[PDB]
């Protein structure tokens, strides 16, 4: 029986997936993808690429209607009327868009074809989570779909600066990205929403903080951490909860409205808020960690130097920057490290960077690697130490 | 050791699949994704949300360089620089590219960090399916883009009508999209070169043509099979093949620029081309079998019913309408289905249909269904065969 | 690749088994034998029940040797010609074993065709274990060996006396196997090592103490734990390390070459040892639980029935006698139950019980069972509560 | 659910094994086996020590009743009461040899108590296949119990001579296991059905006859195959039946009884029946093919040796002596085959030998290996072609 072949298939791929840790989950979602992609058909790898793209305006029509966070409150399965008539859609588009959903888990159909919330319904329904899905609808999709045409025009041009790449064609402006950003109410309130998503796990969990630290003094009154650019805080607040007897100053360093949004979820002491625009000197010195997660990824080679520069000069000899970012193997790597960069490639000019590439960057700042603490497989995102030469 | 456990997943998943059909396969594919979606994290899930897109886009970039119709005809890994340099491609937007492409396996990258063809590299040199994967790229995903807007400042209306659907904002026209597109000549030849593909299995697998026939007879110059919208013919052709004794003209009826192109792989007798508008009445009195392949599905109900009621007065008590199509179940409808009816509403206004909605519509059309016999699974294409009631 | 099947097959149920708990791997170590008897082709069931016979046989000849002792202790591998001159064995004899072993698991073989110890080798270098692989063979395999022509010449009885079974015929003796063996001093010797073996998980793991004392109290120097037929003790030891403050003596009763050869490992107070006879009046009066594990099993009802009867009129209303022992289930029963059913009909004319047949023998004694407390699975053993009708 | 998981490896196992050949089947069979080994906790080691021997004596208890035939040809299922009553058997030991039964898989037990036939079942109603079960349990059960006490008494002798082995302790003789078993008639009996079984596949499934044959003529009268010690003449008949037009005699030799039994299943023409004692000269001069399948493996090499010394006078040049037989690796080999070693050792002082053991022993009669083609995996059986050196 095939039927029964494949129940037995989701059996025990269920009970090994349950038998490891996130990290060999993630390493078996990746086996099942690769199977599935070698054992499709050539029409059915066309189909699957002509089809996966719906995903995300059905998911952006879903959070439109409020269906996620509506579903996830529900205490029994609801039939396709009664979402239609309580969200205010019509009743066939409700009831196809469910069928839809359904095939892809975005919610689950009952056999009497009623509706029940699944664990991406209840993703998709975390304002979080919502806010990257909703940002990769607005800006992700129309600089990929910018970006054949700007390649042909420009007779495949390698893409090193954030004001010529597909973005440029994507919205019609000359601006760069970050730049034009800044002018758009509704996608800053949604890069908002998505400041308060934490990443799990993070850097804390296989960071050797005392090894570090050494015998560095927080005496008289040093500074222990400086999270630049940290938005919410969220690398201070678990410093402090995992580490709360280490001395010295935890500093949190954003832009004023960012460190506005932050305060109501900061503790009431132990970290300061201070606004620092981090293409200019660092304020702070002789910090023990200097600190950059996620921030250079989003920068050619040109203005990540330039904000690394603008540390050194604040460094001592017990000083070091510590960057927190995706660390690609040389061969081998996976989509979602490939992926992410073919998207900051055409909306930011940017790149993921292997170790060497990242070790090339600090060499002319004037820093060397000291050691490299990998927290998360097989994506690799790693805390990178780096001292003065 | 994970690795050792993924590789074993792969190794039985493998044997598994080789064991059965391409059915079986198909229900394991299928499997396969739905293990995906349920064990991946909720970030996991926004990941795959925002990237797997990107596929489309650099699919299409290596269409327009020719890149997999040239890695398919080499007979020895490529390093990046020696595409990059044949295909006329910076050499670092080559390598960045040919990275992303191996991990999601439309290449594979060796272990010296050369590239080889993949069975995705194949499939996307056939002039066919690359056809569709450019489809998807220039119709399917603007009109997927404009959907959620379009539905928004409408406030979520059923989609009824081909000249109000969200093809009009996507291309900013009043026309329907098949109008439209009749005016675009670089998109009527992609839509040429997609007729050229020719899906396996087809309905003369389980199509039980003697029974159907019964004492049917040919005599006064009749004809046995009109193949309505039939494209290159690929019906007709396999018809021929698999009963070359039976009697009875085989006609293929298409526009005349269509006929033309299915002239040179036409048999050089045995099929008549009979230029012929669908939505004029049928000029064949008395044929066995009126065969309609994915023509219906592209048309809202009054549109495809006008299309069968053309038909229907050159019937007599012995012709039969053939409606060659997808039947999607009442429930639990395959992400291929439903995925195809989201995307035929957002561009045409159309919509796949049940059993029960296929006999509603026929109905209308004085058509009584005489029998059904599906030709593919899970997802069901079937030979349902009217008679008049 | 064949090879490559089975040893992906070996990887996913290993990473499976230890992912669950003795239980289940004891359900997937049966899965597994009756997968092998349904897949084994006609002509291999009749080689392996030819076969395997040869395990005990050898491994006899291996403890004769001292050979899984000695490769226990090695500290690298040992070509068969050193172990062959160590324990004094002709070489080519030596060989012949030591593949025979390796290809049975007894023994690893490496790729030098060297020798080393596997789980199998420490199990038989363990007294208590390695005194129950011999026990097989010089007492289980002549009562099985005679058991078929014993059953012929009798017409098929069912076989309800201990003086009146195969071990009679086995053995030559009129006598039943208990009092034959008390005359056998090498015999005698092996059963005293067999003792020193304990099983686990033990009734103590699910036995709910606090909940069946009650207010129990033990105010008149009254005994909490009648261990009878306790052997070393290990239940008395066991219950003292898990109530270390529960009040009442805790007294091991047995034939006093079995207490002296316990004393070695008793704690020096808490536990009393105390010579008695479990055919003879109990002299413990209104203990709260006297308590027989795995006693009944060796005797036919009539027989076991004596040994209550002989407890009963030394219990007040507080006192209960609890059964540890095997308890069967109605249907499904497994190879380890029914195996030892079988084995203890030919040897001692006794049988297995189910819950049913336990309560019918001790009705019979006039007690009623209160509770019935499981501490293994899949195959069941359980601490069963009686009291006084 | 661990219920679900035992479900779905035996669901996964049972597909895979059909997956594959009977060869593929024999390597998972052996994967599971050698799973369990190291599964199973050290008590379960003993355990399944202590107990697996008693298969062999009740299936040769359900042998003496005709259990199994009778269930193998009965058309629903049958109670315990209902078989006993049948058979003759006391309906307690009935109902208790049919639990053990149904747990080894001997039988089947039903969701209502009763009894169907199992694979098992219908492999020991065969009569060739009950015979050589009823051969285990009356000629190799006492060999085995006799070896460790043997050897012991001995001080561990390498086993070189069929008159002085384990098989004179256990039935108190001087004489040779074959010289004993002529005169004892009811193993004679035995014997005679255990000849009528017929291995498969054979050699003639890979040996490349015409290849071997090259030029030879059978012009005037010679003879293609000569079949020594050939049993019921089974490799004749398929070489007849695979090969029906290749000239040359084909002839079994036997001893006359044996002749006479195989005279009823014989062809009618084309395969001469010649008495021919094989510890005398052949008589049959320059044939092609000398074959002896299963032969010498029961000899020591003196008397080995001594029959190929018979042949070799006969040969001419273009003569060959095929040899069918065990080939065992030079290590890593399987239970199967050292079992065996183990077992004839212990009764006929002989040995399984390697393709080098093989190529010595040969070489000592003036014979060289030519080719060697085996037939079967992972226990190897192979058709060794030797010539005159
Ligand atoms: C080699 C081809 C592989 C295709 C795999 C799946 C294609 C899915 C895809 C939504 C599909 O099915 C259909 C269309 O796009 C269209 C259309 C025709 C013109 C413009 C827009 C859409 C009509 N009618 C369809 O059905
Ligand atoms: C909860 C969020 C889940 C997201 C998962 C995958 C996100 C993949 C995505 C390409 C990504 O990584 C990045 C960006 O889009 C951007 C950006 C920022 C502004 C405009 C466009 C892109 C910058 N820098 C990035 O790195
Ligand atoms: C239908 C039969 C199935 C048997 C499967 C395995 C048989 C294993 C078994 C040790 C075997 O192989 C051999 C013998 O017992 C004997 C023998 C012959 C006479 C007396 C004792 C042993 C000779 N020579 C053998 O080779
Ligand atoms: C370390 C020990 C491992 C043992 C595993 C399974 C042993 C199976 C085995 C049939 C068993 O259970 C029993 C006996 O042999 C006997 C006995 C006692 C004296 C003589 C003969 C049998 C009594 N009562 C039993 O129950
Ligand atoms: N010029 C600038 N100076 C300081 N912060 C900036 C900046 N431009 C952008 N940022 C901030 O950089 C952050 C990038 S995203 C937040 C990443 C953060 N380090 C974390 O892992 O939690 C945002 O908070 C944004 O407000
Ligand atoms: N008005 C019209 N009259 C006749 N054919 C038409 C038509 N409009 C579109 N078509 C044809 O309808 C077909 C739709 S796709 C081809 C489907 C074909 N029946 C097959 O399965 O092989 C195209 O060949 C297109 O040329
Ligand atoms: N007549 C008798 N009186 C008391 N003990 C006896 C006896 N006959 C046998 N025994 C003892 O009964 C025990 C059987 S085996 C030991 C079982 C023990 N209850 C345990 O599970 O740990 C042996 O210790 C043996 O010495
Ligand atoms: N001295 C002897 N001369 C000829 N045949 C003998 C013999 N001693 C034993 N045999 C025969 O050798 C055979 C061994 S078993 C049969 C094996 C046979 N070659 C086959 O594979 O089918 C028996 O048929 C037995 O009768
Ligand atoms: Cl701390
Ligand atoms: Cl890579
Ligand atoms: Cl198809
Ligand atoms: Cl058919
Ligand atoms: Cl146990
Ligand atoms: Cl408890
Ligand atoms: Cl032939
Ligand atoms: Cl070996």
């Amino acid at each position: 029986s095939n039927a029964e072949t494949v129940a037995a298939i989701k059996t025990l791929i269920q009970q090994l997936a349950q038998s490891t840790d996130q990290f060999g989950r993630a390493e078996i979602n990746d086996a099942l993808r690769e199977l599935q992609y070698s054992l499709e058909t050539p029409f059915d790898t066309v189909m699957r690429m002509s089809l996966d793209t719906a995903q995300v305006a059905v998911a952006r029509i879903g959070s439109d209607l409020g269906l996620f966070k509506h579903l996830s409150q529900c205490a029994s399965p609801q039939s396709a009327e009664e979402l239609a008539d309580h969200l205010g859609c019509g009743r066939e588009l409700m009831s196809r868009l469910l069928r839809y959903m359904a095939s892809v888990r975005m919610v689950q159909q009952t056999d009497d074809i009623k509706y029940i919330s699944s664990n991406i319904t209840q993703t998709l329904a975390v304002p979080g989570l919502e806010a990257g899905m909703r940002h990769a609808f607005e800006n992700l999709w129309p600089v990929l779909m910018a970006l054949p045409d700007f390649l042909a025009e420009r007779k495949y041009p390698d893409i090193v600066d954030a004001k010529d790449t597909a973005f440029q064609k994507a919205f019609n402006t000359d601006q760069d990205c970050f730049h034009w950003l800044a002018t758009q109410p509704t996608r800053i309130a949604n890069f908002k929403v998505l400041l308060t998503d934490e990443r799990t796990p993070n850097f804390l969990s296989t960071f050797p903080l005392e090894k570090e630290l050494g015998s560095w003094s927080a005496e008289p009154e040093k500074a222990l951490f400086v999270d630049i650019g940290g938005g919410m805080g969220h690398a201070c607040i678990r410093l402090r909860e995992k580490y709360p007897n280490q001395p010295g100053r935890v500093i949190l360093q954003d832009l004023p409205p960012v460190l506005q949004a932050a305060q109501a979820t900061l503790p009431l002491s132990g970290i300061e808020s201070m606004p620092h625009n981090f293409h200019t000197p660092q304020p702070v010195q002789g910090a023990k960690f200097y600190f950059l997660r996620l921030i250079l990824r989003d920068f050619p080679d040109h203005q990540a130097l330039e904000i690394l520069q603008n540390i050194v000069p604040a460094m001592d000899a017990e000083s070091r920057i510590v960057i927190d970012d995706g660390v690609p193997p040389e061969k081998g790597a996976r989509w979602a490290e490939t992926g992410t960069d073919i998207c900051i490639m055409s909306a930011l000019g940017s790149k993921e960077r292997t170790q060497r590439q990242w070790e090339e960057l600090a060499a002319k700042a004037g820093l060397q690697l000291q050691a490299l603490y990998q927290y998360t497989w097989p994506v690799v995102n790693a805390a990178m130490v780096f001292s003065l030469q």
